[PDB]
């Protein structure tokens, strides 16, 4: 079990970038696959990206992005600081929503929010 907390959100100007952070407590974030989601008022949480626990090469961790943000958002992992980040670029009014980070240990089902075990409270992002 791990507790997650997002930070770095808030009012942002369209065209600019924003770096969101997800900090873990109670356990090592390195033991969990971390995912990012976003939710518009009244809608469901939609999958954004995944960063795996392990590598796919000498330096890179496994990563995956929804087509909606592939190439525009970048997920990264900093286990030493028990944190995982999400660099969001060229933000626009369409990106306004509460962003969440979640965790699980499985290697499948990232798209469905119901497959994730723990969630942060979320951070509002307004552009
Ligand atoms: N090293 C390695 N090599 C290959 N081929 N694949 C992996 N996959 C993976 C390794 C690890 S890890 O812990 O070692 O880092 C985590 C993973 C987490 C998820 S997710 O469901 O949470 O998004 C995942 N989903 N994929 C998909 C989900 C939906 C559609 C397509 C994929 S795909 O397999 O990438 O193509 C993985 O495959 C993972 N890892």
């Amino acid at each position: 079990x791990v507790q997650l907390q997002e930070s770095g959100g808030g009012l942002v100007q369209a065209g600019d970038s924003l770096k969101l952070s997800c900090e873990a407590s109670g356990d090592s974030i390195g033991t969990y696959v971390i995912g990012w989601f976003r939710q518009a008022p009244g809608k469901e949480r939609i999958y954004l990206a995944t960063i795996g626990r392990n590598l796919v090469g000498p330096s890179d961790f496994y990563t995956r992005y929804a087509d909606s943000v592939k190439g525009r958002f970048a997920v990264s992992r900093d286990n030493a600081k028990n944190t995982v980040n999400l660099q969001m670029n060229s933000l626009k009014p369409e990106d306004t929503a509460v962003y969440y980070c979640a965790a699980k240990t499985t290697t499948w089902g990232g798209n469905d929010p119901n497959n994730w075990n723990y969630w942060g409270q979320g951070t509002q992002v307004t552009v």
